[PDB]
């Protein structure tokens, strides 16, 4: 039975700062000597309607913008440079953090999934894994000041930062950033009402979930017919499903429940239009959050 | 919406260490001068079925066990006393965890959550979020060597330590240790087949879901009929629920709903035959591994 499981967060834990910009405050991440930030703290309240970044960053002064570090050792963070990149800003600060991991900056594909480590300023007070959606949004839990909120995967020591957290859409459809500064899903850090496209079955991961199934003694469903990757793809965009893409991942699966990749695509094909009157590992609804490397690491 | 929210893991990570004993190698928990570890470390595997732990305790010496911290501040430590405190050893050794949290040790109850940091040869990986089971177990991803894995609460700076792994019983079905040195449900650490009781519904964490999605805007299982606490609890012995006991967590959602606990509980009645074609919050069964603590927590 699959379980949804995060990385340790001691190691982002150990980065995170509170920034404050006049009169807004929120989460920072501070690797080396610099400390990342969503750039909408140079927005006053009443002017997030559409705000000029470009009219923002020039009104900025030497100490315009204030960090601290609350976990650990409390310390104030001098700031000494300030750039902006995309959505994020770049401050330069005069220490540099002697606990940052080896990491890196990926940008995450639907359907990936990654840990969420929750601060309200400067705290770490959670965390939870997220797939990212289709439509470019993540389903989180954010509370009020949790912008700047980081999310991250984690392979051998070397942590992968793939998301700031910038804005809740609708109910609780959230956005952020990727480290290179473009919001995903081209979403804009204004309050401004915008429309989120239509969400889709994450069809690599309702394949996982299926091999997840079958290893379970689940199989009802398998069947000698067959669709193919094209012919799948094809069919996927008229009936909100995306694009299956395969991976090394995928193909452990396949190699150890002796079941083609092209058997599951006819099975999601028969499954959307409904169960019958079967279940599939106790759900009557295809799941598409657990990943290819999830039922790979879990039920090993 | 209600995401598996898990307490950062920072604060137990850097307890976390490897002990060993002769041939078997597993996690224990670096506390100030203590060490803890399942005591089934000093049991060669051949004796798994039918160990004598007194005997095995009087053949040990501080010199029989190794302990090793891997990550963070890499310091190896030497064991000064041992003792055995019900399922657990208590090692004493001569460094006293400068990173020691604020903490205290308390038994969790059936229908509460905690926090697991599941490692592996004193390696953290994962950590996710179970509640103890009415029948007294956990299901969780468990593999092998996972054995001393901790389960944790925290309030404000304090980390409640409550839960040690111990074993598999069933696929996916896990127990171990209190702090005081108890097993939870009183399962014994052999390699021998023990029955456990049936795993049971918590009405209380059923109620507080239904709530969480009364205020999502998912209210079409909601009736004005009512079913009176003292009858669903006699309804509950028939039907493998737990008894509902309500807390002032629960009645803040029947506060800001304005919809009765004794509705919720006539609802679950119904939905428990099925929810026809129906889905709530996502899913096509009811969830009970949310409390209405996380939900106030997570809603508000
Ligand atoms: C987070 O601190 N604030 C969210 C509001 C920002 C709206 C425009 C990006």
């Amino acid at each position: 039975g699959l379980v949804k499981m995060s990385h340790p967060s001691g190691d982002v834990e150990a980065c995170m700062v509170q920034v404050t910009c006049g009169s807004m405050t929120l989460n920072g991440l501070w690797l080396d000597n610099t400390v990342w930030c969503p750039r909408h703290v140079m927005c006053p309240a009443d002017q997030l309607s559409d705000p000029n970044y470009d009219a923002l960053l020039i009104s900025m002064t030497n100490h315009s913008f204030s960090v601290q570090k609350h976990i650990g050792a409390p310390a104030n963070l001098r700031v000494v440079g300030h750039a902006m990149q995309g959505t994020l800003l770049k401050l330069t600060v005069d220490v540099a953090n002697p606990s940052t991991p080896a990491y890196t900056f990926t940008t995450v594909k639907p359907g990936a999934a990654f840990s969420v480590l929750a601060c309200y300023n400067g705290r770490p007070t959670g965390t939870f894994t997220v797939v990212m959606r289709p439509n470019y949004t993540i389903k989180g839990s954010f509370l009020c000041g949790s912008c700047g909120s980081v999310g991250y995967t984690k392979e051998g020591s070397v942590i992968n930062f793939c998301y700031m957290h910038q804005m809740e859409l609708a109910n609780g459809t959230h956005t952020g950033s990727a480290f290179d500064g473009t919001m995903y899903g081209a979403f804009m850090d204004k309050q401004v009402h915008q429309v989120q496209l239509t969400d889709k079955y994450c069809s690599v991961n309702v394949v996982a979930w299926l091999y997840a199934a079958i290893l379970n003694g689940c199989a009802w469903f398998v069947k000698p017919n067959r669709t193919s990757v094209v012919s799948f793809n094809e069919w996927a965009l008229a009936n909100q499903f995306t694009e299956f893409v395969g991976t090394q991942s995928v193909d452990m699966l396949a190699v150890k429940t002796g079941v083609a990749i092209e058997q599951l695509l006819y099975a999601i094909q028969q499954l959307y239009t409904g169960f019958q009157g079967k279940q599939i590992l106790g759900s009557t609804m295809l799941e598409d959050e657990f990943t290819p490397e999830d039922v790979n690491m879990q039920i090993m």
